[PDB]
């Protein structure tokens, strides 16, 4: 069976309880995770240890909090107390865990399922080939010995409009923002990097990225996390918003792909 779970955010107890609910069995089953494995919840260290141990039985995409953790580890960014990352950062296996984390994808594609996953979704300004090329380019910098320089460059809110002509710092910043921070788009597909509210509460003319017809969404189902204020609701056919806000006192959501059956684990907080 194929199971897809939204943002875990250090909620190790809820993750394990949900996996036990579906009797997740590596070797028989595969788990997809939308990223944001870490921060806010208490168990970021246990989450990363467990997810790394799954190997080929897990398909991860990196989220914005996963990248922030790497930036803190590399001395690029300051540690915020509310993220509760210190047990992980001080762990004796931190190097092992974080060198694994930075090698994981930004994009997962299963052609037999016609299924795409990224943390925030797929901008309507990208076709599949462009999304693949952009994921490869950022995965390449994150996997390299020079990854702290990219982590420092990634912070920024511009450019917010895709073009194949983009180059340099702006190109990687857009790619990072599209995969890991996207929520709202202007009508022409341009990213808005400020509004984090639910679609009904956003100011015009902002619309969800998934409300703008895009070539990937027209051919593939898209699963994503990230947008907790969406509460996993309000999406069109073929769009699966799996982040139901577990670390916020919401729920952790698991979707089984074969029958589109949902399983929910209440927050312990
Ligand atoms: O943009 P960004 O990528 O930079 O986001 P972020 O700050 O980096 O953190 P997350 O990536 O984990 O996303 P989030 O959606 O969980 O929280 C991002 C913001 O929504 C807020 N938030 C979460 N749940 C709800 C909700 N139900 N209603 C209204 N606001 C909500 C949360 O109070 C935070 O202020
Ligand atoms: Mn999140
Ligand atoms: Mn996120």
């Amino acid at each position: 069976a194929t199971y897809l779970i939204g943002d875990v955010h250090g909620c190790y107890d809820e993750l394990i309880a949900l996996l036990h609910k579906v009797e997740f069995t590596p070797g028989k089953d595969t788990l997809w995770l939308t990223g944001d494995l870490v921060a806010r919840g208490p168990g970021s260290l246990d989450v990363l240890r467990y997810v790394k141990s799954l190997g080929d039985s897990v398909r991860l995409v990196l989220g914005n909090h996963d990248l922030h953790l790497l930036a803190v580890f590399a001395g690029i960014s300051r540690n915020k107390p509310k993220d509760r990352l210190t047990p992980l950062l001080e762990a004796p296996d931190a190097d092992e865990l974080l060198n694994w984390l930075r090698r994981q994808p930004l994009l997962q594609i299963d052609e037999e399922k016609k299924l795409v996953m990224a943390h925030a979704g797929i901008t309507p300004q990208w076709d599949l080939q462009t999304a693949k090329e952009c994921a490869r380019d950022v995965e390449a910098v994150l996997s390299s010995d020079s990854y702290p320089f990219f982590l420092d460059a990634m912070y920024g809110d511009m450019p917010n409009n895709w073009s194949p002509e983009l180059r340099g710092l702006g190109r990687l910043r857009f790619i990072t923002n599209a995969f890991t921070r996207m929520r709202f788009c202007f009508p022409n597909g341009q990213l808005d990097m400020y509004s984090k509210e639910s679609p009904e509460e956003a100011p015009a003319p902002l619309k969800p990225w998934f409300a703008i017809p895009g070539p990937v969404a027209e051919e593939y189902s898209i699963a994503f996390g990230h947008w907790a204020s969406l509460e996993g609701k309000g999406t069109p056919e073929g769009i699966y918003a799996l982040d139901t806000g577990c670390c916020w006192g919401g729920t952790l959501t698991c979707l089984r792909w074969e029958d589109k059956q949902y399983f929910v684990q209440p927050s312990n907080r």
